[PDB]
């Protein structure tokens, strides 16, 4: 499997604030996204996704991706993935509990 660093949507140690600055671009389709390290939960990841909310308008959603020491990743413990690549593919197809499905890799 490709290392996560080879994936166009993986931005590593980009901060939550830096991810919001990027994803709040009004040109980005709803569901523009990247994956990053979590700043608050060591060893976890975050899925950061451009959104349009009925009340808040343009906003960025952040979903915490937990990593099992035994192997695998999840946002909801009932729905586990063997890789971040599998997780991104799954949430690209359907929201299944996110605000919106993933549509667009954050441009850079
Ligand atoms: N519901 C939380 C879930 C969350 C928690 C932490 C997290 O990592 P970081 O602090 O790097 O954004 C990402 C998502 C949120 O909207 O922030």
């Amino acid at each position: 499997m490709d290392s996560i660093q080879a994936e166009e949507w993986y931005f590593g140690k980009i901060t939550r604030r830096e991810s919001e600055r990027l994803l709040l671009n009004a040109e980005n389709p709803r569901g523009t996204f990247l994956v990053r390290e979590s700043e608050t939960v060591k060893g976890a990841y975050a899925l950061s996704v451009s959104d349009f909310d009925n009340a808040k308008g343009l906003n960025v959603k952040h979903y915490l991706i937990r990593k099992l020491d035994s192997g695998g990743f999840y946002i909801t413990s009932r729905t586990q993935f063997n890789s971040l690549q599998q997780l991104v593919a799954y949430y690209s197809k359907h929201a299944d509990g996110l605000s919106h499905r993933l549509t667009t890799v954050s441009p850079t």
